[PDB]
C-alpha cells in the first residue's frame, strides 16, 4: 500500500447543514437575465446551483435584508425605506415580492429542493442609527454606549426583521436562519453597522425574545465577522450570562464568520454550530478554468482546500461562498455570466463536489491519510451514503488503499467523481469494495469525491 486512507464511522464530529452562496446587491437579477442571459441559461444556472441531480444541489441561500431607500446602483431596498418619525410610531412596510431579485431566486431554489434560506442584514435602515446613514458603519440607536436624540430604536429594528421574515413566510418562502449584522468591524461606503461582542449580545436577546413572543421558529445567527479570528474575539461577549441568567449564546443557533481577514483554520470557542458564511477571491483576477497552476487565490484547488480545511480543522457545519453567479469576468462569483454565456469556474466545481454528496444532516467522521501529499475528509449522510473527499497535491497519480473500517451495511460499490484541470465533476467507473476496503488511483493535482452506494 503506497497511500493508506482510514475512515472510522465510529469516530463522529460535527453535523453538516450544507453549502451555498449569496445573490445579494442585485446579483440575483443577473440570473434572471438583467444583462442578456437567455431563458435557457437562466434555467441552466438555477439547475447548476440548486439541482442535486443536474448540478451542485446547494442547500443554503444567503439573502440580504435590504437597508436602502432606493434600488439605484447595486442597492438592496428596504421594506421600511422611510422613518415612521419615532421608534413608537406605527411603521409603514412595503413588500414588493422581489427583494432585489432574491425573492424569485428563493422560489426557484426551493422548487429545486433548497431547504435553508439565511436572511442577513448589512445595516438597520439609516434613521435607526447614530449616523442616520445605512453606510459608513454607525450603531443601532439605544445599544449600550450609543444613544440618539430620536430615541431607542432597538425594538423597532427587531420588529423590522420579524416583518421581513413574515412577508417571506406569507408569500410561501419561509426563512430558516436570521442575522442582523454583517462584518461589524468594517467601516465602508456601502451598507454597514458596528457592534462589539457585548453590543451584538444585547440585540441577540431582544431579537430572540421578540421572535418567541411572535411564535416564530427561526435559527438566529451572529455575527458574520470579517474574519475567523475577528469572529472568535466577539464570542466571549456572546457568552456573558446576564442578570437574567441567559447569554446571547443561549438564543443563538449558529455562530457565523467570513474568511477575508483570517481563514477558518481553527474551531471557534462556541458550543453552537459554526458556519463560514462569506468568502471569495476579491483580487479582480479571472481564473475560470484553472484547478491548479501556481496556488492563485482563484484556483479550484485553493477552494477545494479552503472547504476541506474549514470542515476538518475549523469544525464548521456549513460553507457559503460570496456570489454564486454574476455578470463579470472576475473571481468574485463562482459562475461567470458573460451576457448570454455561462462559465462555471473550478471553484464552483470544487464546491459542487462537496455539496452534491454531503447533504444536510450529514455527520463528519474521522478520516486519516498516511502522506501529507493527500488530504482527506469524510461524512456519513443520514441515508448511510458515505462521501470521502481526497485532494491529491502530488505531481503524479496516487494509488490509494481506502479502508472504511467497521460499518452496519457492508459497502459493495463506491463511485469516484473527479475535479481537476481536465475534469469538472466527472463520474468514473464504480469500484468494487471487499471487506469494506478498496483501491483507487487519483490523478495528479486533483479533487476526488468517493461516494458509497446503498
Ligand atoms: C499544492 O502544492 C503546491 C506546490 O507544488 C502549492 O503551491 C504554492 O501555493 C502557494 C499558496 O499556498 C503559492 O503562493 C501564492 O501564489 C499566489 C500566486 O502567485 C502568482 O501570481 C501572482 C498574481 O499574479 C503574482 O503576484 C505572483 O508573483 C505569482 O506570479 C500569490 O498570489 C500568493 O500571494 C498572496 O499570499 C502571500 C502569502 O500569504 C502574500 O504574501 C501575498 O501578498 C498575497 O496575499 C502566494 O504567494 C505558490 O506560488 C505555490 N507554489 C507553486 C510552485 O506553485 C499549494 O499551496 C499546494 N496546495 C495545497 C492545497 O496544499
Ligand atoms: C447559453 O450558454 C452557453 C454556455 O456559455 C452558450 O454557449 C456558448 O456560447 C459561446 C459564444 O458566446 C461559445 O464560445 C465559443 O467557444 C469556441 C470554442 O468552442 C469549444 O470548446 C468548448 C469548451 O470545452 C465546448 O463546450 C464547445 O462545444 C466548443 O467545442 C471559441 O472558438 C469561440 O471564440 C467562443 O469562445 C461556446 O462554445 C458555447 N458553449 C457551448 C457549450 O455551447 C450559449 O450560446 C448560451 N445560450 C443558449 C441559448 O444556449
Ligand atoms: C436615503 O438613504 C440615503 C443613503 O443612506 C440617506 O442619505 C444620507 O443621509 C445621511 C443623513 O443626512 C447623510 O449623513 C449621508 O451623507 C447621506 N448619504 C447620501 C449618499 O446621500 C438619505 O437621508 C435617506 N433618505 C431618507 C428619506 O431616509
Ligand atoms: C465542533 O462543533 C460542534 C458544534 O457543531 C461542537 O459541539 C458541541 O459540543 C459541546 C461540548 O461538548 C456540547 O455542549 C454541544 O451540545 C455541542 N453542540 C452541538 C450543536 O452539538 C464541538 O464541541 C466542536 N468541537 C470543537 C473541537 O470545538
Ligand atoms: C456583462 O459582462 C461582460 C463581461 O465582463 C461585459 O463585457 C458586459 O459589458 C456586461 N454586460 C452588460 C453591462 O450588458
Amino acid at each position: 500500500v503506497e497511500f493508506q486512507i482510514n475512515v472510522d464511522l465510529q469516530a463522529r464530529y460535527q453535523s453538516v447543514d450544507g453549502f451555498g452562496c449569496s445573490q445579494a446587491f442585485q446579483r440575483a437579477e443577473d440570473i434572471f437575465g438583467k444583462y442578456g442571459l437567455s431563458p435557457k441559461n437562466q434555467s441552466y444556472v438555477l439547475d447548476l446551483m440548486y439541482s442535486e441531480e443536474r448540478g451542485a444541489g446547494f442547500t443554503i441561500l444567503r439573502n440580504g435584508i435590504g437597508s436602502s431607500n432606493s434600488s439605484t446602483s447595486n442597492l438592496m431596498n428596504s421594506i421600511e425605506p422611510f422613518s415612521p418619525g419615532s421608534p413608537s410610531s406605527t411603521p409603514n412596510y412595503t413588500w414588493d415580492h422581489y427583494n432585489s431579485g432574491q425573492f424569485p431566486l428563493s422560489q426557484q431554489a426551493r422548487a429545486r429542493g433548497l431547504p435553508y434560506i439565511y436572511a442577513d442584514a448589512w445595516s438597520a435602515p439609516g434613521y435607526m442609527k447614530t449616523n442616520q446613514d445605512e453606510n459608513w458603519s454607525g450603531f443601532l440607536c439605544g445599544i449600550e454606549g450609543e444613544t440618539c436624540p430620536s430615541g431607542d430604536w432597538r425594538q423597532a429594528y427587531a420588529d423590522y426583521l420579524v416583518q421581513y421574515v413574515k412577508f417571506y413566510a406569507e408569500s410561501g418562502v419561509p426563512v430558516t436562519h436570521l442575522g442582523f449584522l454583517n462584518e461589524p468591524q468594517e467601516v465602508v461606503s456601502y451598507a454597514s453597522m458596528g457592534s462589539n461582542g457585548t453590543q451584538a449580545a444585547e440585540f441577540v436577546k431582544i431579537l430572540g425574545q421578540t421572535l418567541e413572543r411572535e411564535g416564530i421558529d427561526i435559527e438566529l445567527t451572529c455575527c458574520d465577522g470579517v474574519g475567523w479570528s475577528e469572529q472568535e474575539a466577539m464570542i466571549p461577549g456572546l457568552q456573558v450570562v446576564g442578570p437574567d441568567g441567559k447569554s446571547a449564546e443561549d438564543y443563538l443557533s449558529v455562530v457565523t464568520g467570513h474568511g477575508y481577514s483570517s481563514a477558518p483554520t481553527f474551531p471557534l470557542s462556541t458550543k453552537r454550530r459554526t458556519w463560514l458564511t462569506e468568502w471569495t477571491d476579491l483580487s479582480g483576477a479571472f481564473t475560470p478554468y484553472t484547478f491548479f497552476a501556481d496556488g492563485g487565490a482563484g484556483e479550484g484547488m485553493t477552494w477545494a482546500n479552503h472547504i476541506q480545511t474549514a470542515f476538518v480543522n475549523a469544525n464548521v457545519s456549513a460553507f457559503i461562498y460570496w456570489i454564486g453567479a454574476e455578470n463579470s469576468t472576475t473571481n468574485s462569483g463562482m459562475i461567470n455570466l458573460i451576457n448570454d454565456e455561462v462559465i462555471p469556474s473550478k471553484r464552483f466545481w470544487s464546491m459542487a463536489s462537496f455539496s452534491k454528496f454531503v447533504r444536510p444532516n450529514a455527520q463528519r467522521v474521522k478520516a486519516t491519510s498516511s502522506d501529507a501529499s493527500v488530504t482527506v475528509s469524510a461524512f456519513e449522510n443520514t441515508n448511510g451514503v458515505v462521501a470521502i473527499q481526497v485532494i491529491n497535491n502530488g505531481t503524479s497519480a496516487a494509488s490509494l488503499t481506502i479502508d472504511l473500517g467497521k460499518t452496519h451495511k457492508e459497502v459493495k460499490k463506491v463511485v469516484p467523481w473527479v475535479t481537476s484541470n481536465d475534469y469538472d465533476l466527472e463520474e468514473m467507473s464504480e469500484i468494487d469494495v471487499k471487506h469494506n476496503s478498496f483501491l483507487a488511483s487519483v490523478p495528479a493535482r486533483s479533487l476526488t469525491s468517493f461516494v458509497t452506494e446503498c
